[PDB]
């Protein structure tokens, strides 16, 4: 297991999301589904010129899986997936400028719900999760497990769990007072309100 430190700017963003009083937490879902949609659009586009890129799975969809026993809400997509390089450097590099812009916008009057317009919506997951685990598999890389409870660091390890073929699984270990996001009617409500026109099937599993 490798332990890495977030760039100061991203750690700052995460603490703001965790510390700022902001009731409209449900927007975290739209941000994650949006990321999944972008990842699906990407593998889709790439397969138009290299069909073999779908040998790891032709289905392009999103699964939303709640589990009360483990108190988790998992967002699963069969998108392009992330490389180890994305996990350690690429994503953080891009998020740096997005965070700055977002920060400046906030002090200018914007609010947390607009985080997605700055390209760093992923971190909104910390509005409802005490810990986030990301299992991902990109075509020319191994399957990895990324994890972070914020606090300034994250870990990456080669994942030996059940292989997923291709895609990303964001596991949200929900905070004790945010279990409403495990309820089918609540998830259904949120998807209908903020993600009704996603161009991929979104299946809401039931417990
Ligand atoms: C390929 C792909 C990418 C994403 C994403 C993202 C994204 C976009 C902007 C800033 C930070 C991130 C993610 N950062 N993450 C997620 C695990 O390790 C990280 O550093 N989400 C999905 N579902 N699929």
């Amino acid at each position: 297991v490798e332990t890495f430190a977030f760039q100061a700017e991203i750690a700052q963003l995460m603490s703001l999301i965790i510390n700022t009083f902001y009731s409209n937490k449900e927007i975290f879902l739209r941000e994650l589904i949006s990321n999944s949609s972008d990842a699906l659009d990407k593998i889709r586009y790439e397969t138009l010129t290299d069909p073999s890129k779908l040998d790891s799975g032709k289905e392009l969809h999103i699964n939303l899986i709640p589990n009360k026993q483990d108190r988790t809400l998992t967002i699963v997509d069969t998108g392009i997936g992330m490389t180890k390089a994305d996990l350690i450097n690429n994503l953080g590099t891009i998020a740096k400028s997005g965070t700055k812009a977002f920060m400046e916008a906030l002090q200018a009057g914007a609010d947390i719900s607009m985080i997605g317009q700055f390209g760093v919506g992923f971190y909104s997951a910390y509005l409802v999760a005490e810990k986030v685990t990301v299992i991902t598999k990109h075509n020319d890389d191994e399957q990895y497990a990324w994890e972070s409870s914020a606090g300034g660091s994250f870990t990456v390890r080669t994942d030996t769990g059940e292989p997923m073929g291709r895609g990303t699984k964001v596991i949200l270990h929900l905070k004790e007072d945010q279990t409403e996001y495990l309820e089918e009617r609540r998830i259904k409500e949120i998807v209908k309100k903020h993600s009704q026109f996603i161009g991929y099937p979104i299946t809401l599993f039931v417990e």
